[PDB]
């Protein structure tokens, strides 16, 4: 037990690498609470929080980093946001070539919440986000409400950042939503962006924006993530990734009740059965308060059906790996 | 050129603490942002992944990137991380000096009326170079590294007795290195000197030579424990506060390293001083009543920096050219 107790939320981050730091770098900075940077490298986590306690003084509050190699810092923790795995293969994009690596470690985390902050409220980050939300679910044992992953709210920032800048409005009055699976199969819903709830095609129609500007966004909304992987040459984006977190977690803190798309355990909305998938959603002290169900048309459905395809054949993928069906003995 | 009514902030050094920096342009929406860098690509990147996150918290402030010292122009401030960094290594200064007068012929060029915040040391050496190749007004160029140092003794006052560092003033003055002076007499909280803590037995003269200790060690306690690099969190966000002083007129005083002209018996050399910064750079230099055991110990400092210069002078003149 790291965190020494007083009133304010215990922050358990669950992975102190790029987005990790980013997340308790912006603790700090908001006062959101006490934080725990636990990781698996020896003392990484404790250099990273020594600078942080030093951050908030910088900012003259007494917010609290803590750097943990112990499973053990997850005690009484209120949030716990993850970010654990491994990210290269060692001797050298996709958000999946180290599924089993990573399967696996999503299955420790789980059990070390069970066993030491069962009733948190957990966001994952993880990729591929949408089925290591579940392997982290299932070795929790945690009620499907207080668990979600993070990915739509990044994706939508994205797609909100192109339509402000097209059409020179503040990004807090684009309205937009990236539903799905986070990856290749995402759904940027062009139908659905509205200025100050006004339809996007009251936009097309004055010749604020045309019909090719909106093609490319929704191409480039799909690709941002992998264009921002080339620009860097190693490693991925973490500042907006933690930011968007951050927030989801700031909704449940102090039950803001604000609206996310995440990925959320579905069993019959939006003709999902018993996995997760990005939808909109209400989080507050409750966690998962609401799960909204949009009324799509059959041309988003079946594009829909892509990222819930992308979700399935993962789900199998899993599966054989557990069943022992892709390795086998010298002999 | 890349940048309106907001005021325009150039970061030349895309690192760790350039991007700290960037990122916290964007969440306080305190200006335009340009990540420069020689490394191509990268500060693209970086940029693209800010410019989501402004959206993210619903603004608009727009970070760029560039390879080009033409980003400079019409740069409100301009905060400098850039060098080649690792016994000595001073084989490494000429090449930094070189580099600094890059970005000071680019300064004089493309944003002369710039702020100018360096955070690569020696500061002394970097500073001058980068204000004798960009001729701005001494008064307009400083570097960071006494918030810092300050923030990082603050902070362990205030764990130790368990006050905020709200109401924590400390100072550490001098040469960010092994020869920093944390001024210990000076420590306050809300103005009650801490002497009165230590006579009411809230706090031990053991306690405060460990912290007067830890603070000269916290650098490299940090590097040690990274494994990979060293801090960025508060230094990025130390240089921050005080382009933000400048960029608003808040007149707050930080320990800065600020060009002195006979204050603490210095002529003509960069030091870590109390300042106070505004709308006018530089405006005030704080000349502190220290006594004798705190002039001897500054002294370690100042020569330091006399020294450094000697040694870089030799290596330039030893150059065949
Ligand atoms: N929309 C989304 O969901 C996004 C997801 N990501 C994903 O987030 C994940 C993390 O990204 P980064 O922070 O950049 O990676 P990173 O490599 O910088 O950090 C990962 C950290 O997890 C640690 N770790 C490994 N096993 C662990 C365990 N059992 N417990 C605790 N920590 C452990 C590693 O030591 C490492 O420090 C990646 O899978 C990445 O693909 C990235 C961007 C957006
Ligand atoms: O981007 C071009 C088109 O691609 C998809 O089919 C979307 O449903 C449509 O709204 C978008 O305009
Ligand atoms: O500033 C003078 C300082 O000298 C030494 O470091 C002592 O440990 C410290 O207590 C004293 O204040």
């Amino acid at each position: 037990a790291v965190f020494e107790q007083n009133k304010r939320p215990k922050i358990a981050l669950v992975g102190s690498g790029m987005i990790g730091g980013t997340m308790a770098f912006l603790c700090s900075l908001k006062e959101l609470g006490d934080v725990v940077l636990f990781d698996v490298v020896p003392n990484m986590p404790m250099g990273k929080a020594m600078d942080l306690c030093h951050n908030s003084s910088v900012v003259d509050n007494g917010i609290t980093v803590y750097g943990s190699n112990s499973y053990e810092c997850l005690t009484n923790a209120d949030v716990v946001i993850i970010t654990a795995g491994i990210t290269k293969i060692p001797g050298k994009w996709s958000r999946m070539d180290l599924l089993p690596v990573n399967i696996k470690i999503m299955r420790e985390v789980g059990g070390a919440i069970k066993k030491y902050c069962p009733n948190a409220f957990i966001i994952n980050i993880t990729n591929p986000l949408d089925v290591m939300v579940a392997a982290v679910q299932e070795a929790a044992n945690v009620p499907k409400h207080m668990i979600c992953g993070m990915a739509g709210m990044l994706d939508s920032s994205r797609l909100r950042r192109m339509i402000a800048d097209c059409l020179h409005v503040s990004p807090h009055d684009v309205q937009g939503m990236v539903i799905g699976v986070h990856g290749d199969n995402m759904l940027p819903l062009m139908r659905y962006i509205t200025i100050n709830g006004i339809p996007i095609q009251e936009f097309i129609n004055k010749g604020l924006i045309n019909k090719e500007d909106i093609n490319n966004i929704y191409n480039k909304t799909k690709q941002a993530g992998g264009d921002i992987v080339r620009l860097l040459g190693q490693g991925s984006a973490y500042y907006a990734p933690g930011t968007s977190a951050i927030l989801m977690a700031e909704s449940y803190l102090k039950d803001k009740k604000r609206l996310f798309v995440s990925s959320c355990y579905l069993n019959g909305q939006y003709n999902v059965n018993n996995h997760y998938l990005g939808v909109p959603c209400i989080i507050g002290g409750k966690g998962i308060e609401q799960i909204i169900e949009l009324d799509l048309n059959q041309e988003e459905k079946k594009l829909l059906q892509g990222s819930i395809d992308e979700v399935l054949e993962m789900q199998k993928a899993i599966a054989a790996l557990d069943a022992g069906k892709l390795e086998h003995h010298h002999h």
